[PDB]
């Protein structure tokens, strides 16, 4: 069963505030990424289900695209869901792992290193990738899918030429291949942590519609 | 670690439309249960975390009183929460576990037989209390707490001669004493289920609100 897309805005320029904001130059001396940037759920430690394939400084802000490759994934929530939960569909078990995490982490985290007086920023300050119900930054929305380019088709405003270099770099990864094998066990934990996490949130669908619409997408 | 009890309307008369309805009769008819009702978590099958201690036929509706007593529900809830959950404060085992269980299953539903055509219904129609994150019936909120009569208590118009009949009848169940043993693994896939199940609900909180008003609990305020 083989890889799934991620992509979306880690922030977006002029939007945040205070401990938030990401600025131009310091995303511009971030880039490209020093090391492996990996992806996992919430900020956990061992739990790392991807990595971020490339990042590019898109005009509204710098934009990524990960691959999450991680078979257990898909047997842990095939098997939470419901008998009647598609209805009469047919999925395979592609698109239905695409549609529960879609639905069950819409959003992505970056995490940065702090940094030391004086000390100016550079391609060491992204730490890694969370996915995550709600971001805190604005527009932070991410999309899954079963290639690279459907992942980040339906963000209309990421420049052409920003989603080119995107994919170029993406394809030259050295992470595009991997996998990443997890513990059914500990990735029921890691995602029943999620839920018990946001089980009071408010009005969480009108949020993740606000930051699509933020992000634009339709 | 011990038993919390939990209790609520499973309908109201008049309140629902269509398949959901229950009315006098068919409660009626379906009690007492000719069998021990299971509470089990969002109907998943091999998920019985306690039993349904007594159903009484209020004016209003059906309405019961439950036993949860899986120890393992505690641990795997207690694990699953941020460490600056409860920020400053200092909160027993039980009542971190009864504020959990409160807020992650916060309503319960009554599951039915499905009848043969030509079958009447009869005290076989009842099949198991799943405790859920909204129900479809109107009113279908549940009340966890750490004795019987607590639980019972927030429900203002529950009659008082339904309310003596109802602890009566579960101060004689079998079920009582009884623990739910799951392991850890199990459990935890169960209540991961639920929340895949209703992750698409929309404005959970305020249908939370709206079915505490339904069956006349005092409705949360956040005024303050
Ligand atoms: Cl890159
Ligand atoms: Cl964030
Ligand atoms: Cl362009
Ligand atoms: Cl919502
Ligand atoms: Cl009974
Ligand atoms: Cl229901
Ligand atoms: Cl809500
Ligand atoms: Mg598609």
């Amino acid at each position: 069963m083989g890889p799934v897309y991620v992509s979306g805005y880690l922030a977006l320029y002029d939007r945040d505030g205070g401990e938030l904001a990401l600025t131009r130059e310091i995303v511009a001396a971030a880039l490209p990424p020093a090391g492996p940037l990996p992806i996992n759920i919430d900020h956990r430690p061992r739990c790392d289900i991807g990595a971020v394939l490339a990042v590019v400084d898109d005009d509204r802000g710098p934009f990524f695209l990960g691959v999450v490759n991680c078979p257990q994934l898909g047997a842990v929530l095939a098997r939470a869901v419901g008998p009647d939960f598609f209805g009469d569909m047919r999925l395979s078990d592609e698109e239905r792992l695409l549609y529960l995490l879609s639905n069950y982490l819409p959003s992505a985290s970056l995490s940065s290193r702090r940094l030391a007086p004086g000390e100016a920023p550079d391609e060491t300050l992204f730490a890694h990738v969370a996915l995550c119900v709600i971001g805190r930054r604005v527009g932070t929305i991410v999309v899954y899918d079963a290639s690279p380019e459907a992942a980040v088709a339906p963000f209309r405003q990421l420049s052409a030429r920003a989603r080119s270099e995107l994919l170029a770099r993406a394809a030259e990864s050295p992470d595009r291949e991997r996998v990443w094998h997890m513990s059914e066990e500990a990735l029921t934990r890691a995602l029943l942590s999620t839920a018990v996490n946001n089980m009071l949130l408010r009005d969480r669908w009108e949020l993740v519609a606000a930051r699509r619409r933020e992000a634009g997408v339709r």
